[PDB]
């Protein structure tokens, strides 16, 4: 049944709650972003109103065939009224179209649901700064101090310089980037731009990217693989077998593959600087695991919460074990005591 941390008290609302059938007393279903653990359950047969960003609504219509009459896109950074309740959608710094939702309850309580987010100081100057938040439903994916990772900018620098060096040494090398969901588009787009290439991909992935309002996209992506030296493949195919096979498919146009797996975190991070990352190599194939995260590090999450000073925190991730839950609650108390709220 629908868990409590997906229900917004004092409203008829649920968030990311599409896999439970008809939720009792839900008048409006919010969707924070287009990732499968969150949208699981939506299809063309859904007939309740869905509230979401413009980008998320493009993906619902084109990829899942949800009928347009049930899709209610809202502009960001704008006060809107839904079933008599004031709401605002804020950029979540997650994947394209990902939002946080501010709810202004009729009794005066204010609730922020972060969806999935990567906290950033820029958030401290949105409409969040303008009022107090009583309850926070928090993306706690990496709520433990061992989770450090570099900025997204440093990781893109590393990838660009690595790709550019490899292809300038060998003009017959192919660069491959793994994907399984929207998000992390900067990785493959930054590499293609430095190589003066388009990014080649399957028709299904090209379709997905055409839903995202990325400026100048027709200039950066293509379904003609042959004309491209950056290819996108399913994350599952980024291993020595899958890449040896793909290399056969290019008809002797290429004699080397350099491939990137954008992982979230990997325990190489507890010991290693980004500068120090090395690939796994077999023959003429090398695979780099790079720590490109679209979730908060532990320090970024702590800073955001100590800035916000919520009266109550409700975790939405890692809530399935008592040891996880107890750990997170200990960190929330530390943060509150250190900051003085
Ligand atoms: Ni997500």
């Amino acid at each position: 049944t629908c868990p409590f941390y997906k229900k917004i008290p004092g409203t008829g609302f649920t968030v990311d709650a599409f896999q439970y059938g008809v939720v009792e007393g839900c008048t409006a279903y919010f969707l924070t972003h287009f990732h499968s653990d969150h949208y699981a359950g939506l299809s063309k047969h859904f007939t309740f109103p869905v509230y979401c960003s413009e980008i998320t609504g493009n993906l619902l219509k084109n990829k899942l065939h949800v009928q347009e009459q049930y899709i209610h896109p809202l502009p960001l950074d704008t006060e809107c009224i839904v079933n008599g309740v004031k709401v605002v959608l804020l950029d979540a710094n997650h994947c394209p179209g990902a939002v946080m939702i501010l709810f202004y309850l009729p009794n005066g309580t204010v609730i922020l649901h972060t969806g999935d987010f990567r906290a950033d100081p820029s958030m401290e100057r949105s409409l969040l700064a303008d009022q107090k938040v009583h309850m926070l439903y928090l993306d706690t994916t990496y709520c433990s101090p061992e989770y450090t990772f570099p900025s997204q900018q440093e990781v893109i620098r590393f990838a660009i310089n690595t790709a550019f060096e490899a292809v300038t040494l060998n003009p017959h090398a192919l660069v491959v980037c793994g994907t399984y969901s929207i998000g992390k588009e900067k990785v493959f787009l930054a590499i293609a731009d430095v190589l003066g290439s388009k990014v080649g991909m399957s028709q299904e992935k090209y379709k997905t990217l055409q839903c995202l309002n990325i400026p100048e996209i027709n200039s950066l992506i293509t379904t003609d693989m042959c004309s491209s030296l950056v290819h996108l493949l399913p994350m599952m195919q980024i291993n020595f077998k899958g890449l040896q096979s793909h290399l056969k498919k290019c008809g002797g146009k290429y004699n080397q593959i350099l491939a990137f797996r954008p992982t979230g975190w990997t325990h190489s991070n507890k010991f290693t600087r980004i500068a120090d990352v090395i690939p796994q190599t077999k023959g003429n194939i090398s695979i780099y695991g790079i720590p490109y995260s679209e979730h908060s590090s532990y320090l970024e999450m702590k800073r955001f919460v100590q800035w916000l000073k919520p009266q109550k925190i409700i975790p939405t991730v890692n809530v399935g074990t008592w040891k996880s839950r107890s750990t997170m609650e200990k960190y929330f108390r530390e943060w509150k005591l250190e900051a003085g709220y």
